[PDB]
């Protein structure tokens, strides 16, 4: 039975699992739960998923409520035995908690940032505040990649799809020139095929950013 | 070689490492790290750990830098074949949930409310913003719990010892007294051997949070 994926393009854990998707071409059924609308607290979606929150994933009797495990179910089951989400038992751990940085750290703080222009408006929004703790996760991303290529180690993992899409929605609003290694990953992200599961809702994202907080981010900041 | 904890016991997801330790008498050395005087930004534990967070466990050459990392590594290593981690990929997918769950709502929630204390003072706090986010992670887990008398199912699993150790802190403030199915399994989780490795945690917590945020909690 298809996978079924409640979701919301604009939302960047949603973003890691279109690419992973479409990394493993596999079938899926998509529906669409418009957070801006509040139609995740729709009687059926509430019952369906409590926490309200996209990506949540159907499959079988099987219910997600959380990119990372997605991830990680969707791996076991269309890449079996592959190296995204590794055999080893340290290289999976390093993956694992690469994973965890992303929903504990980088994503929770872009978030934090993001809802805020959402709640006040960007102009009544501490921005300088945000800015010390994003750029303080671009110095942690720098330090992971000082060792490797990739975020968990020597080969694109799981790791590197959760968070890619938060790194390019934190860079919409700053700039990387400081750092040359998360450049460097970046831009290799952004040669997979797979890639291009981001662009839509992380465009619809700084389209819809804009229209609500009404402000612009500096076109110069996101790497293209 | 055997396990290095880094810890302050103050912690929730200290406390659930603590309480897996407990539970699998994991031989391991545990290392204080004080985070209300800021050491986790001393110069070696940064070097260690960039995100300045803890627990942070280093094992032989793995270095795990959050809790449910933690939990997952010492099950994996020391529980092979037990049902706090279940083999099965179904059940497993549905303690990963539930400790995912844990990360991303309802620590987050309590964190950012407990924060705002330290930070604001608890007279300066919206409490009753707090207390409807909080809430609602009640509401949540009293659903999960429906079909089963634990957070991923029949039997205690690695999301249970995630969870308790938030809930317990959270319930400093606000009570579980609506939440029948929620208060029952708080009691059963209480009257675990292993609960007592959350026990002083706690009350530290408790303890220095009335000081610094110059308030009694309602439970005190
Ligand atoms: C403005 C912005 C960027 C704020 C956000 O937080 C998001 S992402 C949408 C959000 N999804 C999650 O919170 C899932 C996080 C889990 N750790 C995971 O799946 O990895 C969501 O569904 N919000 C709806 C709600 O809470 O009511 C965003 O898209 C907009
Ligand atoms: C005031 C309070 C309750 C605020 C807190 O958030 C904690 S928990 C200590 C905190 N640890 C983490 O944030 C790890 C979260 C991970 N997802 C995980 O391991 O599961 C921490 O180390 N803070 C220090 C810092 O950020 O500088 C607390 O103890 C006090």
């Amino acid at each position: 039975p298809k996978p079924i994926l409640y979701y919301d393009e604009r939302s960047p854990p949603v973003r890691s699992c279109l690419m992973l998707i479409k990394l493993l071409d596999i079938d899926v059924e998509l529906r669409f739960v418009n957070l801006f609308k509040g139609e995740q607290f729709q009687k059926d979606f509430l019952a369906l998923n409590p926490q309200h929150s996209v990506p949540t994933l159907v499959h079988g009797d099987l219910v997600l409520t959380d990119s990372h495990a997605i991830l990680i179910h969707l791996a076991e089951k269309f890449d079996e035995g592959g190296s995204l989400w590794p055999q080893e038992h340290a290289e999976r751990m390093k993956v694992l908690n690469l994973l965890l940085f992303e929903c504990s750290f980088l994503f929770r703080r872009d978030s934090d940032f993001m809802s805020a222009i959402v709640r006040q408006g960007f102009a009544n929004v501490d921005v300088a505040h945000h800015e010390r703790k994003l750029t303080e996760a671009y110095i942690i991303m720098e330090r992971y990649l000082e060792n490797s290529d990739f975020m968990a180690g020597p080969q694109l993992t799981l790791a590197d799809l959760s968070i890619v899409t938060t790194l390019s929605t934190v860079n919409l609003m700053f700039p990387l020139s400081q750092f040359p290694r998360l450049r460097r990953w970046f831009t290799a992200m952004q040669q997979l095929d797979a890639y291009e599961a981001n662009c839509s809702g992380l465009e619809k994202l700084r389209q819809t950013m804009e229209s609500v907080g009404s402000f612009q981010f500096p076109s110069s900041s996101a790497v293209v």
